[PDB]
């Protein structure tokens, strides 16, 4: 019932966990997670009433309304202290949408041995986040799925210093250097030579920044 994508994000959600799934998409995940006996229970969190209409009746479907609450709230509303929480996923958005979602329920967390995130876009910019708030990344993964590229991130409690090379290449994904990351990062340099071919000649300063991001490429493929 689930992804590649998700199957990815499942593979880091520690067993025996109870599981918190932000957005859950119908909640297949902790509906498959439940049914294999790899976590002993899940909440997933619904803001708008369609998804949660879908996956309160999924959970129901599957007879498992004991293991899996569905709840009708926004982000981190989802959940509270009691609720003994250990693992987070938050999959399918954009990465600074997931930085929203952590710093609004930021007080939450304490007590979370481990997050889970799917950034679809400005990974980057959560990776600085995360730093900025006390958390460190102990694992990354990075798969392609019908021709796009997807960046999972997992997180634990902890300092971490990135460079600006880890920031934007991941410090895991970039010391692997799979070839799915090949992928992502030559089609990205392809794509910013083209833009760069477009925009001349004068103005500098404008060129540069892009030629400073193929060079960063260039540098993390060598």
């Amino acid at each position: 019932m689930i992804s590649k994508r998700l199957e990815l994000v499942a593979s880091f959600v520690s067993q025996g966990a109870i599981l918190l799934d932000v957005g859950s998409d119908h909640a297949y995940l902790p509906i498959e997670l439940v049914e294999r006996g790899q976590i002993k229970s899940a909440i997933a969190g619904e803001v708008v009433e369609g998804p949660y209409q879908s996956a309160v009746k999924n959970v129901e479907a599957h007879g498992l309304k004991e293991k899996i609450q569905v709840r009708l709230a926004n982000g981190l509303a989802a959940f509270e202290e009691t609720d003994q929480v250990s693992v987070i996923t938050i999959a399918g958005m954009g990465g600074r949408l997931i930085a929203r979602i952590l710093e609004e329920g930021l007080g939450k967390l304490a007590n979370v041995e481990r997050l889970i995130l799917q950034p679809n876009n400005r990974e980057d910019d959560l990776r600085i986040w995360l730093q900025d708030h006390g958390f460190q990344i102990v694992a990354e993964s990075i798969l392609e799925e019908a021709g796009k590229f997807y960046e999972i991130l997992v997180v634990e409690a902890g300092q971490m210093k990135l460079s600006a090379s880890d920031v934007r290449f991941g410090p895991f994904l970039s010391k692997e250097v799979s070839p799915v990351f090949v992928q992502k990062w030559q089609k990205e340099a392809e794509k910013l030579e083209f833009a760069l071919g477009q925009i001349p000649e004068k103005n500098l300063e404008e060129r540069q920044v892009l030629v400073d991001k193929i060079q960063a490429i260039k540098e993390v493929l060598h």
